[PDB]
């Protein structure tokens, strides 16, 4: 007869990645030899950030969000 | 006979990547030999950012977002 | 006889990347000999940014997003 | 009729006489040492020697090598 | 008939006198030293020697090397 | 007949006198020395030495070769 055969089989094997920040780095002995700061006063006031010697590693990631849609429709 | 054979075999292997910010670097041995302040006052006031002698990696990444949108639509 | 016969079979291998900021980098050795500041007074008033030695690795990364859209269509 | 004789004679001196040999030293003074250090860095490898009198030999070398053969073929 | 008297004979020396032999140092002096350091940054390697009075002998060569090759040969 | 004789006879010297052999240092006076460093920065490989009174004696050299071949051929 006038018979129909219909078949849907779409494959996905796709990969959506985020790598946001600070990844895979080497930091290998890092520091300064000497640090002095020398005063009869320090006088600090109102909103004061103050670094002396110090070593920060600060990693801030409001992004590296991923989103995925996929819509499969048949109709007859 | 007058027969209909659809095969709808659609393939995703594909990649989507981001990678944002700091990645795979080296630091190796950062830092100054000597770092000397002398005063006989310090006076910091109203937003104020002192480094002396410090050492910052700071990443930031709002960004590196991903986003797939996939359809299929079959209409017989 | 009048048959009809459809293969639907795209494929997509393809690659979305994107590399953004401080990536794959060396920094061998950085800093200086000798950095002094002398004074007596250090008066710092008023959104002041004062680096003395320090050393600074910053990276922002607003960008770097990955959009991929796809559409597949059949009708008979 | 054959006559061979083969009757060579070494008596030979190879000798080495490498370094510091039959010196004489009479009251050697060393002066008096100060090293004064504040605030260094030293990113690599340091070696330091420090002192008032030093009596330093070093032989790497002085080796001796003897090749000697002796072939006596007939027919 | 036939005679071969195969006899050299060797007295010979090969001899190496090498670095500091049969010197006298009568009352060496060295000094005073001061070596004052401050604020000194090194970013790769160091090497360093102080003192008032060093002897130093580095001997590398000297060495001897001999070869004596004895062939007789017959028909 | 044949009659051969090989009596070559070597008494020779071979002889390397190398560096500092023999040598008088009366009373030898190495000054006061002093290294005042400050704020120096080095990028690179450091070799230092500081002192008064030095005796150096290096010798790569003074190696001895002797190459001795006696050949006798009969037929």
């Amino acid at each position: 007869g006038g018979s129909v055969q219909i078949v849907y089989k779409p494959v996905d094997l796709s990969k959506v990645t985020s790598k946001c920040g600070s990844l895979g780095n080497i930091h290998h002995k890092p520091g300064g030899g000497q640090v002095e700061v020398k005063s009869e006063k320090l006088d600090f006031k109102d909103r004061v950030q103050s670094k002396i010697g110090s070593l920060d590693n600060i990693t801030h990631v409001p992004g590296g969000g991923n989103k995925k849609i996929e819509t499969h429709k048949l109709t007859f």
